[PDB]
């Protein structure tokens, strides 16, 4: 179950505000943060560093987003293709509590334990929960997985890790024996690396 995950345990975790904390994301440069499309809105300012997102604790680093990419294939009714990629005005000063998190050369397997984080009750949250058959999660939700998203379990837009990979970004569900739903982000990586290296 969650936990506490203790101040800055988890770098790359970032916290987008409009105004307010309204989703998680993923550092992966100094640059660009990856994230949930259904997160999009205008107005984004990236915070690194957080943990209380309402204290002024010391490490925080505060950005305003220059440029938000939600993918092509992104469909708002069923959530497939539930990522986007969000610019950096400046780059962001890379140390012991911000950092960035890796993208995967590989998909991971059922059974895989990952770290699952995100706000949402001032601190940042975390869950360890393996990844669910591919069986295990399509009976869950008849009709509403994809080859795009994966479940695990027993704040959209947050990191799944996985053998320090970042292999998930938080999504759907009905938890709320429902699991969680993850975008599949190792099908992605090419977008990934094409499209911050092309903007």
């Amino acid at each position: 179950g969650g936990y506490t995950c203790g101040a800055n345990t988890v770098p790359y975790q970032v916290s987008l505000n409009s105004g307010y904390h309204f989703c998680g994301g993923s550092l992966i440069n100094s640059q660009w943060v990856v994230s949930a499309a259904h997160c999009y809105k205008s107005g984004i300012q990236v915070r690194l560093g957080e943990d209380n997102i309402n204290v002024v604790e010391g490490n925080e680093q505060f950005i305003s987003a220059s440029k938000s990419i939600v993918h092509p294939s992104y469909n708002s009714n069923t959530l497939n293709n539930d990522i986007m990629l969000i610019k950096l005005k400046s780059a962001a000063s890379l140390n012991s509590r911000v950092a960035s998190i890796s993208l995967p050369t590989s998909c991971a397997s059922a059974g895989t334990q990952c770290l699952i984080s995100g706000w949402g009750p001032d601190v940042l949250k975390c869950l360890k929960a393996p990844i669910l058959s591919d069986s295990s999660c399509k009976s869950a939700y008849p009709g509403q997985i994809t080859s795009n998203m994966f479940c695990a379990g027993y704040d959209a837009g947050g990191p799944v890790v996985c053998s320090g990979k970042l292999q998930g970004i938080v999504s759907w569900g009905s938890g709320c024996n429902k699991p969680g739903v993850y975008t599949k982000v190792c099908n992605y990586v090419s977008w990934i690396k094409q499209t911050i290296a092309s903007n």
